[PDB]
């Protein structure tokens, strides 16, 4: 009695494991990983069996792989006895062999096809699960993987890899069948209520825990926002603010954010991504006219530049959609004199992105990288105070771009998926103008909080199983950081759940 | 064979547990904790043994604890059977009969005192130990809890609580005799090098590791700042600054203290905390002076307040410690036109601390409660540019005053443990002008740097197991924040390690 694990990668919506008799796409790290998988023993004295149809035999050009023994499943090739490293069974069942002898096979493997690994999940034989999703699906399948039983849960969900602007994953599902720490610390939670620290900052129940299965292997990193989502729903105390919809908040939390082999962009819900690039180039080219992003059909900044919101801040004298010196403007006419919208600001003011690039690139390893947006001499005349209010910079010794942000106040249902891409777009600019690659993104928060409408909404979001990120890549490199354009952005791999809609509070 | 746990509360530092026939401190909490670490059982059905000396017998009024049966040592009380809570044994040995018959008794406690404690280590019966470390040292003690010996290893250690103004710990130090996911992750951290987000973020060597035994109770606050110090240790990339000295910096940290019941001072070196207030009101002041500062004492803006350090920067028509536009003049004059730190700017600028103050009382539940120092407009006239760049405060549901704090480089040898305390001070300070209580700590840090010249004295302070933090309490209200002065401050309880010498890097 051993362990009997399965080993395939699949595509991550319809299953697609293969076409013609061969690999829908070409992974140099999948295959080292299946390698790594299959060779991983303890007894230097053993070998591991890897169980496979015909066809897949077939596939690997009828040749062994080193260090393993491959059985093959055949009603038709003759049961060789030349080779002592492949072995030829009539059935899946009487493969099984291995457990009741053969005391040299450590483990069992079944990486064959459709027809093995549905018989071999039907007759109940996999304990585990190596799963390897690959986000290509408007492509031709001829074989797919079989549905997971319920019996299996996930245990754990790698971060998203790229290669050849392919991304994919890799999990582990498993077949469900000290103490005296926890306990002390439950009876110091009895006698101090809210005075000790842990009581503020409880651990999310499994009602509200996104793929409470997995764990200690929760790598993805998309769930350093579905956790987030989660401890908000634990410890938010319910508070009034400036709107008429109450918000479930706490203070002082962070995410955390791979670039390098992703992009993240949520997949648990549909984000719009050209209405925040719109946005983002809006506040890199200076603009203030929050009419250019509804010609755009852009809409996000409506609802606080309307004629009854403006008025109603004590604003009335201003235009229609005028948001004052905001975003794009502490950008580059720091301390400017604020008139109106329409008026040519080109030489007031300082100019923190251009520093900021001129700087990124003259000297990397400053410890000076911050553009700011919060100004208090400006904040009067603002149509709504900087939310992401002062970023920093880093350049690592691998000419690595990393990027932190803090945020006074999140929208977790709305601002922050915004903030998480619009941020990470922005890294990726200002790597190509300086001549780095993108590093990492931290977004540390202030303000972490739910609008109390969107509490139905993302309950929906957090019963979504993430799927890896995508990739982002500029078609063109660019002279100067205000020349990208919408058609110079390429989402690749991008297979999200269903959007979702959730009201803004103005 | 069932569990044998010692229950004892003694001094910090000595180890102290009674004077004069009774102990020499009332905590209730702690009297709590020992109820309900005595009377945690699995069994209904059965009871816990509570093995004490004749004298603590004495010490507790000779009557029976509720649901618990006592075992007294004595060699002159009579072996009454009339209570059945209360049994006498003639020497500790024959008292362990609990273990090979009675089947009515679970768990076994040693809570007698130092004749009991000493020869219960002894004679090697203990498995656990509850100790409750108490901040109490300049008073009198005529009984001790002996030395725990080096089969014991500290597993946990609680957050430090207050009582009367007495800080005290809880730990448990114990006696030292899947793996799917783990290998899976290995595997993949060797086909992706710096790919795999996980390598650049490693856990650091048991080395570097402050107490390594303390792997899932690292409860302790101090801890926050002690593995922050082993994960620049593990990840730090050497690289060079405007210093001659390099540093092994990484970038996107944070570190969380808690303000209710303690007060985030480091214990693991002895921080001059006179310095750090003198620094803090001189902020608050609005003072650009840097004699005031020398003429006090305090000498931490000498380095960077010289004619050298001053004519080498571009600034020599400057005065000598003249440190310009800093802290302290864009918290109370922002985006003032600067002079000289003679001229009086009572008026001009924005007045960020004011406008904090009567936002805090005024509208609690805002979300804009920042105070800022990266004005671009002024950096140039600045000795030096704002590190800890800007801050934001939050008012919680039960009256309570949050901080958060983004600091876009941080030495960790010297920077650090002053930037902990002294905006813990400040929040503290806020709180009572305010109205408030002292909430949470939360530090942001983007260039989180270790000096190379520090290797030598923080890899010393990593390998002191930390203390209880102290109390830091207020003498009297003030009316105005600014009337608060050094004999104001009452440090409570704080029995560091010596002090550490780290040269400053110019
Ligand atoms: N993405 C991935 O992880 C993997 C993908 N693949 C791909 O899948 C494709 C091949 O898989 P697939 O087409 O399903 O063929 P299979 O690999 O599953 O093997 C099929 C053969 O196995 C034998 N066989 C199957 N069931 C039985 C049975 N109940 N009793 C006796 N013999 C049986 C038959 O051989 P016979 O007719 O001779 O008796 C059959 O022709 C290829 O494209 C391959 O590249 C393969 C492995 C892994
Ligand atoms: N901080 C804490 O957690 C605790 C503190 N304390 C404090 O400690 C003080 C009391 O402790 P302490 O003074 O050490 O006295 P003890 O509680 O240790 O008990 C002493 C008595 O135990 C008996 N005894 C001890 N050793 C032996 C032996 N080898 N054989 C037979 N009998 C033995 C003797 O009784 P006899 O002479 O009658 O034979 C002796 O007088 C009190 O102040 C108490 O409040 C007590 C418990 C816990
Ligand atoms: C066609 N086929 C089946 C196949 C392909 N990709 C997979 N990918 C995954 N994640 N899981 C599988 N079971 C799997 N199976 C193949 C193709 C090549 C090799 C192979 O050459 N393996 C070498 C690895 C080669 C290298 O290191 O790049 C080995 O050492 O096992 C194995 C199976
Ligand atoms: C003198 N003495 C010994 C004593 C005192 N403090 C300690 N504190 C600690 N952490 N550990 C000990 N072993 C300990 N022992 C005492 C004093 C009072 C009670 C006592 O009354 N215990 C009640 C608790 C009373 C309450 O809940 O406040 C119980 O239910 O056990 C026990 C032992
Ligand atoms: N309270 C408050 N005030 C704000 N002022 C400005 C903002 C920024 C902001 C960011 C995002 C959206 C928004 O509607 N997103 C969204 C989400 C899901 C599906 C579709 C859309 C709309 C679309 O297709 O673009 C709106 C506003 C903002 C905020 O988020 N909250
Ligand atoms: N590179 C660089 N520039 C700085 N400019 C300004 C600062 C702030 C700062 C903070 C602390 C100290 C300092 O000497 N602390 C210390 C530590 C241990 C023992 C004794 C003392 C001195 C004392 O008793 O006060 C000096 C400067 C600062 C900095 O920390 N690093
Ligand atoms: O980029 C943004 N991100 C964001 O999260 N908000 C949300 C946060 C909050 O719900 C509201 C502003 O909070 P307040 O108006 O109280 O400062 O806008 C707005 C943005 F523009
Ligand atoms: O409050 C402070 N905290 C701090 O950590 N530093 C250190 C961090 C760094 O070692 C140096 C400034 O880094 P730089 O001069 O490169 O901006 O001062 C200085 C302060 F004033």
């Amino acid at each position: 009695e051993k362990n009997v694990s399965i080993v395939v990668a699949a595509s991550v919506l319809s299953s697609g494991i293969g076409i013609n008799g061969q690999l829908p796409w070409s992974i140099s790290e999948d295959l080292k990983f299946f390698s790594k998988i299959t060779n991983n023993k303890c007894d230097s004295n053993k070998k591991n069996a890897l169980i496979m149809g015909r066809k897949t035999w077939d596939s690997i050009g009828r040749r062994p792989l080193k260090n393993r023994i491959i059985v093959v499943i055949s009603s038709s090739l003759p049961q060789d006895e030349a080779d002592p490293n492949v072995v030829v069974f009539r059935n899946l069942e009487d493969s099984i062999e291995n457990l009741m002898n053969d005391d040299s096979i450590e483990n069992i493997f079944v990486c064959g096809g459709e027809s093995i690994y549905r018989d071999a999940l039907k007759d109940n034989f996999v304990d585990r699960i190596y799963l390897t999703r690959v986000a290509l699906e408007d492509i031709e399948f001829d074989t797919y993987f079989p549905e997971i039983p319920e019996t299996f849960l996930p245990v754990y969900m790698s971060q998203t890899f790229c290669t050849k602007n392919i991304s994919y994953d890799f999990m582990i599902f498993e077949k469900q069948e000290l103490k005296s720490i926890d306990d002390t610390v439950d009876l110091l939670g009895e006698i101090f209520g809210i005075r000790k620290m842990g009581n503020r900052h409880k651990f999310p129940k499994e009602e509200i825990y996104n793929t409470p299965s997995i764990r200690f292997g929760r790598e993805h990193y998309e769930f350093q926002y579905l956790d987030l989502l989660s401890r908000v729903l634990e410890n938010g105390a319910y508070r009034e603010n400036r709107t008429g919809i109450s918000t479930y908040s706490i203070f002082g939390q962070m995410m955390r954010f791979d670039m390098r082999e992703s992009f993240p962009l949520l997949t648990t819900k549909k984000v719009a991504i050209r209405s925040i690039f719109e946005e983002l180039i809006w506040f890199i080219k200076g603009d203030t006219n929050g009419n250019h992003l509804i010609e755009k059909k852009v809409y996000i900044w409506s609802g606080n530049g309307s004629k009854e919101y403006l008025e109603r801040i004590g604003l009335g004298h201003r235009e229609e959609n005028d948001l004052g010196p905001i975003y794009g403007f502490q950008w580059r006419h720091y301390n400017g004199e604020y008139k109106t919208m329409h008026d040519d600001y080109t030489g007031v003011g300082v100019d923190q992105l251009a520093k900021l690039i001129e700087t990124l690139k003259n000297n990397p390893k400053d410890r000076r990288h911050i553009l700011t947006a919060w100004n208090p001499s400006a904040l009067s005349q603002m149509a709504l105070p900087p939310c992401h209010v002062l970023s920093q910079y880093y350049v690592t010794n691998d000419n690595c771009l990393s990027c932190n942000l803090y945020q006074r106040s999140c929208d977790l249902g709305l601002g922050s998926p915004f903030n998480i891409a619009s941020y990470a777009i922005l890294t990726m600019m200002l790597a190509q103008v300086c001549g780095y690659e993108p590093g990492e993104l931290a977004i540390f928060i202030g303000d972490a909080h739910i609008y109390e409408n969107h509490l139905t909404q993302l309950k929906e979001q957090l019963s979504r199983t993430p799927r890896p990120f995508p990739q982002l890549k500029f078609k063109r490199k660019v002279e100067n950081i205000e020349d990208f354009k919408w058609e110079d952005i390429e989402l690749i791999g991008y297979y999200p759940y269903p959007t979702i809609k959730m009201d803004m509070a103005v």
